[PDB]
């Protein structure tokens, strides 16, 4: 089900991540190191666990988790939250909740391209991955 996700991922656009940073109380000076790297996405499956790994020069994160049940997450701005993630339309979505509040992280695959749109609050970021071979 989630197989066309499966593999690495390299960031290639992305649109409004400041916006998105600053309403999750990002520091300006993260928020700057931040808008000019890209990372490398990595997403591996054994069997109903997936692995997502984010690389970069700056953060790091990996995230273990089986479809349909809630894991515990630490981000790579820090926050503590707790995570589901789901297949919802062909999409991968990702929610995390923490102190009431909640963002979702949505990807979904168009002409072969890994769209990820991240909200919270009212931003609304859009970040185009493509895939490395
Ligand atoms: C990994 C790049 C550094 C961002 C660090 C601070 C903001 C983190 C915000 C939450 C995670 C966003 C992930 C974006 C993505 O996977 O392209």
């Amino acid at each position: 089900m989630v197989d066309a996700f499966l593999g690495t991922w390299k960031l290639v656009d992305s649109k409004n991540f400041d916006d998105y940073m600053k309403s999750l109380g990002v520091g300006f000076a993260t928020r700057q190191v931040a808008s000019m790297t890209k990372p490398t996405t990595i997403i591996e499956k054994n069997g109903d666990i997936l692995t997502l790994k984010t690389h970069s020069t700056f953060k790091n994160t990996e995230i273990s988790f089986k479809l349909g049940v809630e894991f515990d997450e630490t981000t790579a701005d820090d926050r503590k939250v707790k995570s589901i993630v789901t297949l919802d339309g062909g999409k991968l979505v990702h929610l995390q909740k923490w102190d009431g509040q909640e963002t979702t992280l949505v990807r979904e695959l168009i002409d072969g391209k890994l769209i990820l749109t991240l909200t919270h609050g009212t931003a609304v970021c859009t970040r185009t991955y493509e895939k490395e071979a």
